[PDB]
DNA sequence: TTCAACTGCTTTCGCATCCCAACTACTTTTCCTCACACTTGTACTCCA
């Protein structure tokens, strides 16, 4: 997986397929992601109101 | 001096049995159109 090719030039089929695994290890780290500070501030906020 | 159930909490707006009907039947509603049995003379002779 390492792409030699740039984004002016275009990259390859090989390299095209690697490049969407590293374009989804994002979007998928957001979906594990629903609601995970809400309720610590929250706590804070009422004993130190 | 510890095991095991009863325990409230993850966000921030807005999104998002009874009834009905089918078709074909049979029937009632009545009103209209005539016949079927009875009877006295008259006719054709009947017996006097």
């Amino acid at each position: 997986g390492y792409v030699k090719g740039r984004f002016y030039s275009g990259i390859k089929p090989q390299e095209y397929y690697f490049h969407c695994m590293a374009g989804r290890e994002g979007l998928i780290d957001t979906a594990v992601k629903t609601s995970r500070s809400g309720y610590l501030q929250r706590c804070l906020t009422k004993q130190l109101e």
